[PDB]
């Protein structure tokens, strides 16, 4: 599967990134089972990156594309838009479905 969204609080419905934009959110990163494994949150600080440049998952940037600024929401990232059969040893198994809480801070 690709990713899906499911929302936590909404946004402005209004408001969605667009090609170039970048998109300024807080996150946490958990596996399926529910463990931790990176978060913006715990250092205090943003997470910055610019929608298009795959600076992040797949996941990520067809995920956030669907959010509105302001809105919190759940994505669930398969695999293949994720960190695929070779995962990141030692912090991502091997083909693991991810669980981002995400909320879209702003717009720069």
């Amino acid at each position: 599967m690709g990713v899906q969204v499911e929302t936590i609080s909404p946004g402005d419905g209004r408001t969605f990134p667009k090609r170039g934009q970048t998109c300024v959110v807080h996150y946490t990163g958990m596996l399926e089972d529910g463990k931790k494994f990176d978060s913006s949150r715990d250092r205090n600080k943003p997470f910055k990156f610019m929608l298009g440049k795959q600076e992040v998952i797949r996941g990520w940037e067809e995920g956030v594309a669907q959010m509105s600024v302001g809105q919190r929401a759940k994505l669930t990232i398969s695999p293949d838009y994720a960190y695929g059969a070779t995962g990141h040893p030692g912090i991502i198994p091997p083909h693991a479905t991810l669980v981002f809480d995400v909320e879209l801070l702003k717009l720069e």
